[PDB]
RNA sequence: AAA
RNA sequence: AAA
């Protein structure tokens, strides 16, 4: 009975945050990170957050400590109900229910003055916003419901400084996980424009207002973002982060690992640094690709060597880590180890990604894999077409209909009268859009059919 | 050397007129019919055409009685005498009478040069352009397109010219009509005909054309005015009776478009228009007794005519199809298959009624045979005739309700599941084409 | 956080 | 000249 009046108080035990098992870890050391070295006006919810995460390990003691710490940093507010919403359900699965109820009357007290429509779910921007940043946090699962929060905010105040930036945040990933699909359009970027405006001394929106100019082209707009958010000292780990990501893409990887090398001082755990790192090394691997023997060679196996370490590292950290799986994975191949390289890929091919259009990827790599390194055009045709089974349209899945269309040429001129090869090819005229040929290819493999 | 300069004459001999043997018969008739009563300005040219019919039986002694007969009614000076000469020339030059040849030949050359003619023998004139239309226009549907192309010629500097403006009518007219079933067909001998009917008021047998081709544009109210003009008028009697009699027939007055073909055949017997016509008559008031003994009688009436026309003329497709279609109406599946075999031997002027002959006979064997097998492997040979119409809708329709019969039986069968793809295609759904393809294509994985 |  |  007590227990549906706790199921209407908002917070993060009502607010169905999917949490993998396996992100547990990770989780709990991006809070701490965040909160020590992440700049705010309000670190309520961060603490509650790690509140939170205590209790799933089953250390319910530790989250009261992480509880009452929140509401001793708050009194250096509205935002409390989400703090005693906490402490409610902790009280509660600790059996001492007396304890629990006297914070749903704190709840329904304030509920009560505040002219609320509701006994124990206090409607207020703050909360929303406090909603937004704890789904914004618990992986990208949650990240169409946290924009979703910021904006229901900003449809009552259109310029709330907060929700303005969670909206502009949320925008921005959720556009990467778009980026490579086709006719993507940059929905974050006003967005982002209006966060900075609105929150002019916050560096973490500032670099990604930047990385989303370099994205649209517009470079050297956003590299003076970069220089205006290294400027303030506010959360510099983080800006060191995505400042880093636009060096590197920029093309000036030495500058980048530098930043990486520092951030990683700060936040050793961080596994969007290790990912960085590895792909700081991949790309000055490539760079000596184009001029390998003597200490030109000793200084690629080296950097292969780290780029593998620090993608290693990333998924030892977080197995769900898709795209880092993905980059270690070929890694291994430039590395001359197949043995590795099946072995990651076949955890990958067992994988269903957030993001099922990376999974496009998984299959085209491992296509490529089988059509270069084990000469297989059979399982290369394979993996081309589960690429493409994924319809989305995208840079890989064109990548895989060209793959599929040479490799099956190739089948034809051994033999052109292959039932096999000319559906296939009927098959990739109809992805091509050219409907007539491939009503001529079906039609005529069809007729080889009639045996 | 005499012989060049004969292929220069414009004559019947050097017309390249299409004549199949087993039609020479009822061209005969037809021209005689013509002679008698078909009321025209000049009928020279049905004599020449008769002289011309008359030289390939091996008659030449009767030809040239018909030439000089036509050379008589005439003077009753004119330019088409040179197409009676140039009959003279060549029916003389096929007699070895060489001497007499030449004598129709100087008369040619002494007419062609005092009109300042560019040719030595060849008279470049509208009314010989008119002589060339009639004769292809009387020789069959596969002369239309040369006969219309005359007529035509002579419109182009004389637009109001009356005699090319009715001969570009029938023309137009007729071979609209074998367009007739096409999609988005389109009426292009309706304002010649009208412009026809303008410059000849006193013509009756293109009055009725106008009104059928008003008929078949939903006009039928102001293709009747014309009708009841050409009957009062008595201008070429017995042939606007065949064409009233086809107007009311399709109007719904069968029985009086049966007593006008009745009295069209005391005159011209051997008409196979009127003899199919009358089918077509007890075809419809068989139809309408459905919606017994008058029902098995008119069948008998029906195959009867049907049966004379195809007689009279081994070529008269669609009658032969009649025919087919008329003996399954009375039981007689034996004389159907018989009849429908002479079809599938042929080759149509009008290629598209092939799609109906296969289309027919695909209905036969799935009604009547009770083999689904033929009637796909007919329907597919109607389709495969890829002028858009009527029947090749049905027979995309009728294929389509076949396979999935079959599917029903069997949902796992390759044949039907790439047929039925194919049906989808030819109605335009590509993605549902594209589907049952690749469907079928996986039960081939074997 | 690859692309 | 069926349609």
């Amino acid at each position: 009975q007590v227990k549906d009046s706790l199921e209407q108080l908002r917070c993060h035990f009502t607010w169905e945050l999917s949490i993998d098992d396996d992100e547990m870890p990770d989780l709990e050391n991006r809070v701490l990170d965040q909160i020590e070295f992440l700049d705010t006006k309000y670190s309520v919810g961060i603490h509650n957050l790690l509140a939170y995460v205590k209790h799933l390990k089953g250390q319910n003691e530790e989250a009261l400590k992480s509880l009452k710490e929140a509401e001793n940093l708050m009194q250096e507010n509205v935002r409390s109900l989400v703090t005693w919403g906490n402490f409610a359900w902790m009280y509660y699965h600790m059996g001492r229910l007396a304890e629990a109820q006297t914070y749903l009357d704190k709840v329904e007290n304030i509920c009560k003055k505040l002219s609320n429509p509701f006994r124990y779910r206090m409607e207020c921007p703050e909360i929303d916003c406090e909603e937004g940043w704890a789904l914004l946090k618990c992986g990208g699962k949650n990240y169409e419901r946290a924009k979703a929060c910021f904006e229901k905010v900003l449809e009552v105040d259109p310029e709330n400084p907060e929700s303005s930036a969670g909206y502009a945040i949320s925008a921005y990933r959720l556009d990467g996980f778009k980026l490579a699909t086709k006719n993507h359009k940059p929905f974050s970027l006003l967005p982002l424009r209006q966060a900075v405006r609105l929150n002019p001394d916050n560096g973490y929106i500032k670099v990604l207002l930047a990385l989303k100019l370099q994205d649209e082209g517009q470079e050297a707009e956003g590299e003076k973002y970069i220089e205006e958010a290294l400027a303030n000292m506010s959360s510099q780990t983080y800006v060191f982060r995505y400042a880093a990501k636009f060096y590197r893409r920029k093309g000036s990887v030495d500058k980048a690992l530098e930043l990486l090398k520092k951030a990683l001082q700060e936040t050793p755990t961080s596994v969007l640094l290790h990912h960085q790192i590895g792909l700081c090394y991949k790309a000055q691997m490539i760079q000596i690709k184009e001029a390998p023997r003597g200490q030109n060679r000793e200084k690629l196996d080296k950097m292969i060597r780290s780029a593998i370490f620090h993608f290693e590292s990333a998924v030892e950290k977080k197995p769900t880590f898709e795209v880092a799986h993905l980059d270690l994975a070929r890694m291994y191949i430039e590395a001359g180890n197949h043995r590795k390289a099946e072995e990651n890929f076949q955890k990958l091919l067992c994988m269903k990604p957030v993001v099922e259009e990376t999974m496009q990827d998984i299959h085209f790599h491992y296509g490529r894999f089988q059509e270069f390194q084990k000469k297989s055009d059979v399982n290369a045709i394979i993996h081309y077409l589960k690429a493409i089974k994924i319809e989305q349209a995208s840079l890989t899945r064109d990548k895989s209909i060209n793959s599929l269309k040479k490799l099956v040429l190739r089948k034809l001129r051994r033999k052109a009268l292959d039932l096999e090869s000319l559906s296939l090819l009927g098959f990739v005229y109809k992805l091509e859009g050219n409907m007539n040929e491939a009503l001529e290819y079906y039609e005529r493999a069809l007729r080889l059919a009639a045996d």
